[PDB]
């Protein structure tokens, strides 16, 4: 166990920042980059469980790669058929992600493979995409009746493009469907039932290929190919949004964030922030590797204040939400979540365990069926202290942990949070940016 320590006054929140770059993004890098022509260089690249575990799966299977080294990676493309044997099994970790985009890759190689993982991998299930890609012509085995890893791939197989309504709305089974469809015969669609990020379909691009997004359907052809370019990742807009509540909550405050990734499926928390009066502002807005980029401008100039948070923003702020409690909480009037049940208990329920820190710091909220109803204490014009401080439990969810320590911004008594290890894993310079824009963190046992 690790906590942070937080001590009650008046904190200053300025600065130029940098966050560290978008987990998801980084990962896409390395798996068109791997398979590219020519050398793939990648900057602002942050390793997390999915690149690693992808990182390795590639080296196993002959790929040369640099790095990560200072957030840079060179990557010595193969081409499409460029891919060896792996030796043994590729040992997935915990990375579900890197497991099911694999798997459409790896179903369309002509060696055999089998990926594996820890014992929380070993319990989820795998057929809701080996099911498509059985139907592309992949023989590709599961474990027991749940479908659960090792997941047993036989190679050497011709695979034809099908025509997919997805059952359940997934990126990660989408981007695994689309990447076996690299290989196949003919034309692969899916068509997603709910909005999903695009960060496959935006790299696929950005590495030359053809990627079709026509309303809810997105489609390719097989048989195309991947040319190795320059990638810079966007910076993390999730790892972003605590400085922008931070900002927000703060008297005086002035914050920028540099070259903040804006993909609109991932852009919720900002539209939520304006509406409920955030002075906040989008400027140098830009491309780079395929995805958008903008500096955010964040001023504590006025007080936010309490809204109906907007039923279409929730897919796209659905990792922010924690952060925006806080928000709520120093916002005048009631606030009030609907149509997050996704966010109740998805084997971990952040609106219960937010609820019982909030609730700890004085913070009247109740935790409903599809999101949560918070009175929030703030008055216009006022900056007194809204939470009370205390003991919080994070349980080792790192976006609970970075949200609570936001709160100390705002807070008449001390703050512990317990189990904030995993904190520097999601989010390496948290503290360090904390500590230069005036909130103080004390890292302890
Ligand atoms: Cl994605
Ligand atoms: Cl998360």
């Amino acid at each position: 166990t690790q906590q942070f320590s937080i001590l009650p006054g008046n904190k200053a929140f300025k600065g130029k920042f940098t966050v560290p770059g978008d987990k998801s993004v980084s990962h896409r890098s390395i798996m068109f980059g791997a398979i590219a022509e020519g050398t793939t260089h990648v900057t602002g690249f942050l390793e997390g469980e999915d690149a690693l575990a992808t990182l390795q799966a590639f080296r196993d299977m002959g790929v040369s790669i640099e790095g990560p080294k200072n957030g840079e990676v060179t990557i010595h493309g193969v081409g499409m058929h460029g891919l060896k044997a792996p030796a043994s099994a590729l040992y997935m970790g915990n990375s579900g992600t890197s497991m099911r985009l694999l798997s459409g890759m790896l179903s369309a190689q002509k060696f055999d493979s089998v990926m594996t993982g820890d014992a929380s991998l070993s319990k989820r299930p795998m057929e809701r995409i080996a099911k498509p890609l059985r139907l592309m012509g992949a023989q590709i085995q599961t474990t027991g009746e749940k479908g659960t890893p090792p997941v047993s791939i036989t190679g050497g197989q011709q695979l034809k493009g099908i025509q997919y309504d997805l059952p359940m709305a997934s990126a990660q089974v989408k981007s695994g469907i689309l990447l076996a469809g690299l290989w196949a015969e003919g034309e692969t669609s899916v068509t997603e039932p709910e909005p999903t990020r695009d960060h496959t379909e935006r790299m696929l691009r950005a590495f030359g290929y053809d990627v079709k997004t026509e309303g809810n359907k997105i489609s390719l052809v097989g048989g195309g190919k991947l040319v190795g370019t320059n990638i810079q990742v966007p910076s993390d807009i999730s790892s972003a949004a605590f400085f922008m509540v931070g900002a927000a909550i703060t008297e005086g405050a002035d914050v920028v964030l540099e070259a903040v990734g804006i993909n609109p499926t991932r852009t919720g928390v900002i539209e939520i922030l304006k509406q409920m009066g955030a002075d906040l502002t989008v400027e140098n807005e830009r491309i780079a590797g395929g995805e958008p980029i903008a500096d955010i401008h964040i001023k504590g100039s006025r007080t936010l204040k309490g809204i109906h948070m907007p039923e279409d923003q929730v897919p796209l702020a659905i990792d922010e939400f924690p952060a925006l409690f806080i928000a709520a909480a120093c916002a005048e009037g009631q606030t009030v979540l609907t149509g997050a049940a996704e966010l109740r208990v998805k084997e971990s329920d952040r609106i219960q365990v937010m609820a019982d820190g909030l609730k700890i710091m004085g913070i009247d909220c109740t935790p409903t069926e599809d999101g949560i109803i918070i009175e929030g204490k703030g008055k216009s014009g006022d900056w007194s202290p809204i939470f009370a401080g205390g003991e919080i439990e994070s349980h080792h969810d790192h976006r609970i942990a970075m949200s609570f320590s936001m709160a100390g911004l705002r807070t008449s008594g001390p703050i512990t949070i317990h189990g904030t290890e995993t904190v520097a894993t999601s989010f390496p310079t948290f503290t360090e940016l904390a500590n230069r824009a005036g909130l103080t963190i004390e890292v302890s046992q």
